[PDB]
């Protein structure tokens, strides 16, 4: 990253006490062109640093509505990297307290998801930590992913991510090329979103409960898969299944994702108003 061209002023960003989540997330306020804007403000308490301008850096490239923008980059107390603020925040805390909304509204909020991750895959960027905890909520009807400290441009010439060594990873949201190969592409977020959905089905419940990530791995490995969350839509438990498909070729796209969604979606709106 080229701080210059993304680079805010200290003076006109103002910090609340109290910290949103963890680097360390906070609210502030940055005084613009006019108004003023609330922001997301990541601060941090060298490998760090290099990590934080890495992911600003991802964030700048990145234009659509259900992503989290970044509005800048400061050196102060400590390297900060401002973004726009989500204020319903996490989707899986928010479920977890709101177990009154109602299907249709979850299937709006994931198809938002899923539009995003569209956009994404486009761009040849690979998220490498989608789950609910970073999907965060503007309002009850408007989602953005969110928290791009794990994720990678592709190389021009290679559809996916080798990673080096098995580091800290999210191994209940990753598929098995993933864990096996250390291979991250638009395909291994597929996967990632298929365990998305079924924590927002599941009223934010965490994954694979009671089980060690290798056991995870073996159970993948005999064909098993998560059961249907009570009251999740039999289509829309399909649709995850198919976001687990084991062979990465034949696992479906975020175009082939999001346009089974945005189908379905329709045909919940239409149901409702009858
Ligand atoms: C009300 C509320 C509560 C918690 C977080 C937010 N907002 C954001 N949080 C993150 N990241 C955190 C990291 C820790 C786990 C959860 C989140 N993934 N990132 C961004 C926000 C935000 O508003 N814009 C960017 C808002």
């Amino acid at each position: 990253i080229r701080p210059k061209e993304v680079y805010l002023d200290r003076k006109l960003l103002t910090l609340e006490d109290k910290e949103l989540g963890s680097g360390t997330v906070k609210k502030g306020y940055y005084q613009m062109k006019k108004v003023v804007k609330t922001v997301a403000v990541k601060i941090l308490k060298p490998a760090l640093k290099d990590e934080l301008l890495a992911e600003a850096n991802v964030m700048q490239q990145l234009d659509n509505p259900y992503i989290v923008r970044m509005i800048g980059i400061c050196e102060a107390e400590s390297w900060m990297l401002v973004m726009e603020m989500a204020e319903l925040g996490p989707l899986n805390k928010y479920l977890q307290q709101n177990r009154h909304v109602k299907d249709k509204n979850i299937i709006e909020l994931v198809h938002q998801v899923s539009m995003g991750m569209k956009y994404l895959e486009e761009s040849n960027f690979v998220h490498r930590d989608l789950a609910a905890r970073n999907v965060l909520l503007v309002t009850q009807h408007y989602a953005k992913i969110s928290d791009f400290g794990l994720s990678k441009a592709l190389r021009a010439d290679e559809n996916y991510y080798k990673a080096q060594t098995h580091g800290k990873w999210p191994v209940k949201w990753y598929a098995p090329e993933c864990i096996n190969y250390y291979k991250f592409s638009s395909k291994s977020d597929v996967w990632s979103f298929g365990v998305l959905m079924w924590e927002a089905f599941s009223y934010g419940q965490k994954p694979y409960r009671g089980m060690k990530g290798s056991e995870v791995t073996a159970m993948l490995e005999k064909g098993e898969r998560m059961g249907c969350p009570a009251g999740c839509p039999r289509e829309m438990y399909d649709l995850m299944n198919l976001c687990w498909t084991y062979d990465v070729e034949n696992r479906p796209g975020f175009a082939a994702v999001e346009l089974r969604l945005r189908n379905y979606y329709y045909d919940v709106v239409n149901h409702h108003h009858h």
